[PDB]
């Protein structure tokens, strides 16, 4: 997998993200996690979570998997990184998100992710808590 440039046109929640890639603004849904919607518990932090980070950063990426980059809405399949920090990962160690849609073929971080899953658990972090 590699990395490519992309520049933050705006957040939305937790788990998407509008950015512009190749010069065409695009929706990105993050892969391999689940935030709570706005209305639901915690959601209010999982998109204060990822606006912090996709504002702050000076460098976003994008990185595609190996199967679909595009899903059934039209949005973009990435793992997205804020100055070298995959903002996927960055959630599930909040417990901001969980481990959820994991599809074969756009698994790739997925026991990275279920690693730092366990961590946020064991600490009984906002979501485990
Ligand atoms: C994360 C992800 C979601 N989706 C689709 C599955 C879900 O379909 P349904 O909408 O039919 O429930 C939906 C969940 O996204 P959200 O959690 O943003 O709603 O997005 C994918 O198809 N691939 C993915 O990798
Ligand atoms: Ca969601």
């Amino acid at each position: 997998l590699h990395k490519e440039p992309a520049t933050l046109i705006k957040a939305i929640d937790g788990d998407t993200v509008k950015l512009m890639y190749k010069g065409q603004p695009m929706t990105f849904r993050l892969l391999l996690v689940d935030t709570p919607e706005f209305n639901e518990k915690y959601g209010p932090e999982a998109s204060a979570f990822t606006k912090k980070m996709v504002e702050n950063a000076k460098k976003i990426e994008v990185e595609f998997d190996k199967g679909q980059r595009t899903d059934k809405y039209g949005r973009g399949l990435a793992y997205i990184y804020a100055d070298g920090k995959m903002v996927n990962e960055a959630l599930v160690q909040q417990g901001l998100a969980k481990v959820a849609y994991v599809y074969k073929g756009n698994n790739t971080h997925e026991q990275l992710l279920r690693k730092a899953e366990a961590q946020a658990k064991k600490e009984k972090l906002n979501i485990w808590s």
